């Protein structure tokens, strides 16, 4: 909600409160999943060719007790400058540019968006990203959106590989960069490409048993159709030393594919059907080729209005239980989600 | 404070900042107790019959350092729909319906509200509650309200009894149900709850054994002519904590409070509270779990600022039960200055 | 931002989002340092001579992951009354009155303000402070301000020295009090004093620092006019200045000086020198430098809501047994920040 707009400065206090329950035979996901999000988004006019901005987004779990630990975290926190019509720069915790394309399939009622994770190189939300964007390809092509992003090393907790803000191997990165390019081809049809290259860290190449290599790389292509009450999107990503092999490390190579179809009825119901897979290749310890993710998703959202909705989502999990999924901690069970959400 | 009201949607950013200090011989409660609360309450008009709403309430302690852990937590987080005469429905972290009645005695300047706890079946705030409420009995009887409530299992951290949101035995529950009924300046109230207990509750702590946690509550309130009087009695089975040692197989909990509101802003308060545990294992037998007289006063400067003193006159004796279970037997004085928004 | 003002009550929701990176050979400070702050400040008119107020300020780190621990904390939380000319009183988590004067040199683009820390007696933000303030000496002497402050013990986690809100020896305190006095002659002078009981764990746990009381004495001078900022202050402490992780300095001498200029087009360069000199340290340490650097940097103000900055800590400490064992950083640091304020 816009709660301040005065003398060239604007502030939005926004969020949602999501009354959410999961039903699954997997006891690590079954049960109450209630949470909320709260954030601020602000803008300050500097001059005719310059606007300042900042955004913070917080996640607050509400499915555990008042004595539980580690229930809140920051999703986004960045500050930036917009340079007229010709671009922007921001720095902080923000989305990696790969998500410029992979966001197109991250539209399921509840599930989806899970062939990658957060703090996973530049695939999703990430610490310390400096992001340059231009929406007219340097004045040459209207509608052609370019991004270039740099990320500094976020290393180990201690020792030779450390930085101030250290973390475990699954969420480490070396210095890296990303780029994306997206374009509306026809009315309502868009195409996009993204690439990332990051140095890996010494702990990534020594602590977990899976995944070895100097660099983490991703290649993504996507398509979207959004018109006439119909939403279709597909994307394909090939990764190298970048996709998590559950708790066991990284996949030397992975091939990640998502497709989604939705329809918006004018009375407020939006059914959704999707297919997702992540195919790991050349895994160590005799694993070879393994499925990391494989499910059909069917669900629907009912929008009461712009501030209130309810939804059901059903993850039909096609993974077989085997020594890889067991050892890596990957859920092979179906899940049903039921939600009622207030947004502000 | 209402900070947004536009095109059918309203948002309140509300809270308080409570500069609070306790004086006690009990070193685990003595000292600075400053904290604040902040929350949002939102409502959206969907159509003539239907409004959607959400509420989040956060508690933020401010009595420890900037390197201290576990200083903030969510009290409430729920989303709901209100229908008209048909009632309301909400889901999330919210009050158990037993508090619809026991709240009538939870009005002391600082203390009170402590014969039960949070995440304690449906006695107070709870995870994963679905709550239906009906006002005026479908519009047929003015002042008659009722509620129906369901809670899904919140299990252990790992193993066979787990759920995603696992916790220790003290705050676990199986599937449960609660109901309340209140009727009106004089009011009477009843509440009942029934929850399945978990395998950890029946094996980890030494105290309390049974398949089910049950509560029965009756209460009365007089609120008129600047006088507030309230009393309630609750009988529980396998549901009242015996401090850190488990649950009381049975307990009998009683509270009574009297207050007067002077025009100039002073509100003195006198109360008596007790919790009596029966049939405790390990030789404990019958034990007092809580017993005190409370005297205090709140001074309201206005609707946004108050100050208060409260004096817990603790009538428990020190014994091996109070020591082992971590129950305070010392007197406490609280002094507070509070800003509300 | 003031987001509510109605029927005698007002509320400000304020903060900043600071996109911040450090470059250093010290791996414990090097890298992303992005964070934000958010708070509320409210006031309510009670009557002609009485206003109530409250403030909360929260710090939220954003430089680590979504599964990281302990990433947020309360800086300030207090409630108070202002009685016109008779003064104000507030209680909660608030600044110690020593900061009334030492804040004069806490103006660097990024660094500075580090000859003391938080929860460090009455040197900075502190739990359980009751603070009386009087502005312009009961309305009788423009520019003459004073404060009186009391702080109850904040003790150990358990045992005989416990309080409900226990913490480690570095952040403990006994009962104490403090006072400040400032006088505006754009030119000001200031004095502050504090005296606290030390706690048993401050004497029994760490290697360094022994004594029943912690005391500080501060004097400051400030020139702030004609686009020029010049400030200096000197503090002598007893059993009160941390000697890194090793304990406290039996005596310390802390000195800071800063000069800045505000150009009309927005740039504010800054040059400063800071040192903390510890004396009579145990275990053979004797006299040791606790802090010693020159700071050079600049802030560019786009407007009142947006700025960018660079800061360069030129660290004059050396690797020796003291800095090494105390965990005191000896390396240079460059900070680069972009900050949105609301
Ligand atoms: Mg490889
Ligand atoms: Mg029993
Ligand atoms: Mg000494």
């Amino acid at each position: 909600a816009e709660i301040y707009n005065k003398d060239g400065n604007k502030l939005d206090l926004y969020g949602k409160i999501d009354g959410l329950h999961y039903f699954s035979d997997d006891k690590s996901v079954d049960g109450d999943q209630t949470y909320m999000r709260v954030g601020v988004k602000g803008e300050t006019q500097i001059n005719d060719q310059l606007t300042g901005y900042g955004q913070w987004e917080y996640n607050v779990q509400a499915n555990n007790t008042e004595s539980s630990s580690d229930q809140a975290w920051t999703r986004l926190a960045f500050a930036g400058l917009k340079f007229g019509d010709a671009g922007s720069f921001d720095y902080g915790r923000n989305y990696g540019v790969v998500y410029d394309v992979t966001s197109w399939t991250d539209v399921l009622p509840e599930f989806g968006g899970d062939t990658y994770g957060s703090d996973n190189f530049l695939q999703s939300r990430a610490n310390g990203v400096a992001t340059y964007r231009n929406s007219d390809f340097f004045g040459l092509v209207d509608g052609l959106n370019f991004a270039l992003q740099y990320q500094g090393k976020n290393g180990s907790v201690s020792g030779e590989g450390a930085t101030n803000n250290g973390r475990g191997w699954s969420k480490q990165n070396g210095d890296g960069f990303g780029t994306s390019l997206t374009y509306d081809i026809w009315d309502g049809i868009s195409a996009g490409f993204a690439y990332s290259h990051s140095k890996r860290t010494d702990e990534q190449n020594s602590v977990p048993a899976l995944g070895r290599g100097d660099n983490a790389e991703t290649y993504t292509g996507g398509l979207k159709y959004d018109a006439n009450n119909i939403y279709l999107a597909s994307r394909y990503t090939q990764t190298y030393n970048a996709t998590r092999a559950g708790s066991l490390g990284f996949a030397n190579k992975a091939q990640n594919f998502e497709v989604v179809a939705q329809y918006q009825f004018d009375f407020g119901l939006r059914p959704s059907v999707a297919y997702l897979q992540s195919k790991g290749k050349d895994l160590e310890r005799g694993y070879g080729d393994q499925d990391i993710l494989k499910y059909v998703d069917v669900g629907a959202t009912y929008y009461f209005n712009k501030n209130m909705s309810t939804y059901v989502d059903y993850k039909i999990n096609l993974l077989d239980d085997n020594s890889f999924t067991r050892n890596a901690g990957i859920s092979t069970d179906d899940v049903v989600a039921l939600g009622l959400v207030y947004q502000f």
